[PDB]
């Protein structure tokens, strides 16, 4: 797995209160974050099936 | 009445300018507020009817 998938990290996760919206009763909370992956060589490791 | 019928409040009126529909050109405002009542001892007062 040291060469067959990769995982690229961007940015961890944030939490914003949404202005707009908010109308004074409804506090809206808004969060998010970044990454993602892919594979290598696919023919470094198998896959035991019946 | 000062034992027959209570009146309850919680929150004095409030203002506040409703961030988000409120621009550069316009400004939109908000308030609320909280009350309420009860009757104490109705078996106190009395009314009289034709």
């Amino acid at each position: 797995w040291k060469t067959a998938f990769y995982a690229v990290e961007k940015r961890p996760m944030f939490f914003e209160q949404y202005e707009g919206g908010s109308s004074a009763w409804c506090v809206k909370y808004q969060f998010g974050a970044e990454d993602g992956g892919f594979v290598g060589c696919c023919e470094h490791g198998r896959i035991l099936q019946i």
